[PDB]
């Protein structure tokens, strides 16, 4: 019967991301249908009711049920869904988000917008134009991109050889050639002793190093999320950026700041690149650019580069590159009403206020907590790492599968947060929306997970 | 105010395809887009044009279609984004998987996997056969041969699949692994060549370059069933059943990129059916939704299903997904979508009408002195322009005779595309299109190729 019928159709017929092939086709991996939602707050097939604590993936957040965003969906579904916008063709919609993202979102010296409707596709788009700067001003060589271990850049063939977590390159073949990854920023997990100033100047270095050892001539660019969201809620060490922007002025390496979770409030600023002073040549957005009302990305493309790509048009003609729905009018009305409601609301500043509310009740309730090796975080991102012994930082067995077993914890207590990859942690990333009330929720739910999960291990 | 907002897009909107210079200084004039009902579509001056190009190749039902505005409203409304991992879904894409397997797909498809563009599917596609071969034991089996002049997207590896110069141009295009073999066109044939010589030079060609490069080191074989964006170019008699000869005796995977050809263009339910081809993966897109909202199908067919399946007990699960892969809301029109094709029966038409395009654009142009071929099948069709046709000279293309006919037409109010690389118009209507507005775009044609050929002939 209905419901049944649906979940039988599922195993079936349809692939998910990222989820057990066999398991769930089997069902012994159980199948939910999300039937609704509103505020901070989802509900699924069984009538149960969750607080989404994690924003869908980082990305829904004005929240849930925002009947502003369906309409001016629909409304530019009724007047125009689609055209495309190959040679110099244009929606009004689509030209006032480009004026918009770089007027009032975007750091200084940015200029142009390019359009895809993921996170990995504008990852692709930027390499393509990476190396596409490079043919033009005459340096064929100068290529290589260098990412880092545990950095979450995408999930296909080039972009998951960016992205520095093993699961996106098994039986895959990645990295690719090109691409290299360096050390992960993450204090906590420094050569012992080494204190935060040395922690980053050895960051500085290791790049040094891998820069000189691929043949600076050779490397193009550097790419890093401001604060490392997939890879684990990391936040980088004090003075890491500006130590790391002084290598890559000294080598010419273009840097591209990957915001698609750091982007348009997350972190209580417009961006993570003014939250820690980056100056980008090349951003990459998408997520909380519609709060995942439609699927839309961007490559916000900086002056330098953008006056490249110009002389490469006047030398060779129009560049080989489009996506069929690139701009799609209905992603960006969307965006447009998005960017209103983050506008109007003043998410970015309660994303500041609430988001420190979180990170300091967090520090409050597990900075002493048995199971908990480190508790980290900012803006509206949080993590609780656990550790099997905090003084060594001696990880558990992962077999023992701690952080799952907090997640699925949480979750029968109505709270939806992360089990993160590669490791045993615990994410938050709320809607923007969210209030300290509901803060103090999320955190007395958590507190409980956590307690009965370290009776059973501890 | 339309000044300020043309403005806007020269200083901050990089458009695709598009001259990058040329359109921030102004000399390549923007166009912005206000409405559309049907097959016609309106720009920002009130002029009114006939799209003989449904966007590109994709606005299948027609433009207006406020019954799909509905849908995405109603999705939008109860619940514009969940996401699909970890076995999690909405009731529409679940909806959406069993109709695409059940009436759409050919027989021995199974799973879909879900993107928003042609060229994200066409990507997981690449990403599975490795993942396949790696699973089985034969890491070795890893190269993907494509053709020339087929489109399949345009990022680092699916610009690589495609075998058109532009998209390499500049970005040290194809990468390793990616190989291309003949372009399935017998009017450009090695000379003298017969049509069943022609697909025997093909399998033979393709046979060679499996036996170069190893066929333990071949993988996969993409192609359309009809080229598109290279030219619209439908295959020799008997092709498709020559390749999947070569390519079963050296076990190589067919990926049937279905983008164009899908979803009743060809008056076939994909061109598959239309072809008698048996794909293990299909790639699909536009026509899916008919672009009224972004996605995009990986369809897999039980063969690889299985293997996927295995590797997940053996590995755990697969590492791939993308943030919006199943999007809630591109389900919805999608479904809604489908609803027109089947309920209008649009497939039908396209084969009804389109035999009438291909029998009216041959009686039209086959002798045409500007004309070399007349080409095409069901809702796709082109005319390539020659120097010289006996001898298949093409024109010098600093002449640009193909954009020239294009713009003629665009004068005339009639959206009808320069194909790449050669002098060639293009058609690929939207499948609602009657014969009397078949009868339209022909005489619209003509005199464009007329005036045209005076100028340069
Ligand atoms: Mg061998």
């Amino acid at each position: 019967t209905d419901l049944d019928q649906l979940f039988e159709m599922d195993r079936a017929h349809f692939m998910h991301p990222s989820t057990h092939a066999h398991d769930h086709a089997s069902g012994a991996l159980p199948g939910r249908i999300i039937t609704g939602g509103k505020g901070i707050r989802i509900q699924d097939h069984e009538g149960r009711e969750y607080i989404d604590a994690f924003a869908g993936l980082y990305c829904v957040n004005i929240g849930y049920g925002r009947t502003e965003v369906a309409d001016a969906i629909y409304e530019q579904a009724k007047e125009l869904a689609y055209y495309h916008t190959y040679v110099g063709h244009s929606t009004e919609a689509i030209i006032e988000l480009s004026s918009r993202i770089i007027r009032d979102w975007a750091p200084a010296g940015m200029k142009k917008v390019y359009y895809g409707m993921s996170g990995s596709d504008a990852n692709e788009t930027q390499i393509k134009l990476v190396w596409y700067y490079n043919n033009v001003l005459g340096r064929p060589q100068k290529k290589k991109i260098i990412s880092r271990q545990r950095g979450y850049h995408g999930s296909g063939i080039m972009t998951g050889s960016l992205t520095g977590l093993p699961s996106f390159h098994q039986h895959f073949d990645l990295p690719i050639e090109r691409i290299k990854h360096t050390v992960c920023p993450h204090w906590y997990k420094a050569p012992a002793g080494m204190s935060e100033a040395q922690f980053v100047r050895y960051c500085a270095d290791e790049l040094e190093k891998l820069i000189l050892a691929e043949g600076p001539d050779t490397v193009a660019a550097f790419i890093g999320e401001p604060v490392m969201g997939t890879g684990g809620i990391i936040p980088p060490p004090q003075g890491y950026w500006e130590a790391i922007q002084a290598v890559l002025n000294k080598y010419d390496i273009l840097l591209i700041a990957d915001e698609v979770v750091c982007g348009f409030g997350r972190l209580g600023s417009k961006m993570g690149s003014q939250h820690y002073g980056m100056k980008p040549d090349l951003i990459t957005v998408a997520k909380g650019l519609t709060s995942a009302y439609a699927p839309l990305s961007g490559v916000i493309v900086g002056e330098k580069v953008w006056d490249v790509i110009e002389k490469g048009s006047q030398e060779h003609g129009p560049m080989g590159h489009g996506w069929t729905y690139s701009g799609h009018p209905i992603c960006a009305a969307a965006a447009l009403a998005n960017l209103d409601i983050l506008e109007r609301e003043n998410l970015t500043g309660n994303a500041a206020d609430v988001g420190a509310y979180l990170q300091q009740r967090l520090r409050e309730t597990f900075g002493g907590h048995p199971l908990v090796g480190e508790v980290r975080g900012v803006g509206m991102l949080a993590a609780l790492e656990f550790m099997a012994d905090k003084d060594a930082r001696t990880p558990f067995d992962p077999a023992l599968k701690v952080g799952p077993k907090v997640s699925a914890a949480c979750l029968e207590d109505g709270m939806i947060a992360r089990a993160m990859p590669h490791g045993d942690i615990l994410g938050f990333a709320p809607p923007l929306v969210i209030t300290r009330a509901e803060v103090d929720e999320i955190v007395g739910i958590a507190k409980q997970a956590v307690d009965e999960v370290a009776d059973e291990v501890l």
